[PDB]
């Protein structure tokens, strides 16, 4: 419902760079040609061909090196381009391009898409706005440094959900246990509780999702149903036919549910404080939420084996991995380097479950007053309707 006008509108020197490539590679015992290369927004691929028995790792573990032969912040490479036999190579372009949340937004992929969870991550390497749905996630982990743009990447989420859901569709609880990132949102109609800053509510604001789900699932399966959806449509069903489901565990009638996005900014904060008792809940939630409409979405910019924990990455099989400072980090993070090799601002590797190869994404970018532009017009239109004992 709010208006797209609250938000801002959006060879040469190749094949040179493309010949300092090949000539500082072969200033090792490393022989390859530079058979092409496709330029996007940000970077430009070049495709390298490997001589014989040359592995793919041997450039990977000389990357530092390699960006400084040349003049660049860094250089990723991309052991396996999708379709083709040759080794990638991005490097950034002199001029980069501002991915605008609006472009994305405002691109059929992201109108066309039916879900209310639709999330606008970017656009990748040569300029195709990336979409992508929660629902089918079905829960992320975002992480990076500082200023590497998760919290812009987080804001790019929730705003394009402002975008497409009314808050029947879909339903917030926001865990910012320490500061005031998320307090952003305070007022918006589709928060289910006020966004919650003690660490103990949290765990109990989780508690509350996990006895919301089997509720859920007990609803679901007295209408012989898989999904939320299948069972929202039972219940649209029964309106259209002003036949009312009377709840058949108990005037009164049941309702349609919607789906609950759990956010947590700096779920770092929670480990290193309540850490064992969170990620019980957390693992508990990422196992059987997905079918009862509930999702979780993890941030932090403190990514450690204490905070990313075995657990953890066991359960939330969608992971974001926005710029970080090494290896390790990056291998926390999406059990693969990369993230180490990535140009900061928006910039990301997105790693989802069904497929071991990563992509490249560069995040929409969104001005925190257009997040303030965006919650006023959404205030306007009334306040939430909060639930009771989540937090208790």
């Amino acid at each position: 419902l709010p208006s797209l006008d609250l938000l801002t509108p959006p060879t040469f020197a190749l094949e040179q760079m493309a010949r300092l490539v090949e000539a500082r590679l072969a200033d090792f015992r490393i022989k390859a040609d530079v058979v092409n290369y496709s330029p996007g927004p940000v970077i430009t691929r070049f495709e390298l061909n490997l001589a014989p028995g040359v592995k793919a790792a041997r450039i990977s573990n000389l990357s530092r090196d390699l960006a400084r032969s040349l003049s660049t912040v860094a250089v990723r490479v991309v052991e396996v381009i999708p379709g083709k036999p040759y080794v990638g190579l991005e490097l950034p372009n002199k001029k980069r391009q501002t991915v605008y949340l609006r472009e994305v937004l405002d691109n059929a992929k992201f109108r066309d898409n039916p879900s209310p969870l639709t999330v606008v991550l970017g656009k990748d390497i040569a300029g195709e706005p990336v979409v992508a749905d929660l629902a089918k996630m079905p829960h992320l982990l975002v992480a990076g440094t500082t200023g590497s743009g998760a919290s812009v990447g987080v804001n790019a989420m929730i705003l394009s959900m402002l975008y497409k859901a009314q808050p029947e569709d879909v339903r917030f609880i926001m865990i910012d246990p320490k500061m005031l990132e998320l307090s952003v949102y305070e007022g918006i109609p589709h928060l289910l509780t006020e966004v919650v800053t003690d660490m103990k509510d949290a765990a109990n604001a989780l508690r509350w999702c996990v006895n919301e789900m089997e509720r859920r699932y007990k609803l679901m399966s007295a209408l012989g149903v898989r999904n939320l959806a299948g069972y929202n449509e039972k219940i649209a069903e029964a309106d259209r036919m002003m036949r009312p489901i009377p709840d058949p565990y108990w005037h009164p009638v049941l309702k349609k549910e919607p789906y609950i996005v759990v956010l947590v900014d700096e779920f770092a904060d929670l480990m290193m404080t309540v850490g064992k008792k969170v990620e019980e809940l957390i693992a508990r939630l990422a196992q059987k939420a997905r079918a009862a409409g509930i999702h979780l979405v993890l941030a932090t910019q403190r990514p450690s084996v204490d905070v990313i924990t075995g657990l953890i990455k066991a359960n939330i099989p969608t992971r974001i991995a926005f710029t970080v400072s090494s290896k390790i980090d990056s291998r926390t993070i999406l059990d693969q380097a990369g993230a180490e090799s990535l140009l900061g601002m928006g910039d990301m590797l997105y790693s989802g479950p069904n497929s071991t190869l990563p992509v490249r994404v560069h995040g929409a970018f969104v001005r925190d007053q257009e997040v303030h532009a965006v919650v006023q017009d959404w205030k306007a239109r009334g306040r939430p309707q909060y639930v009771d004992g989540i937090t208790s």
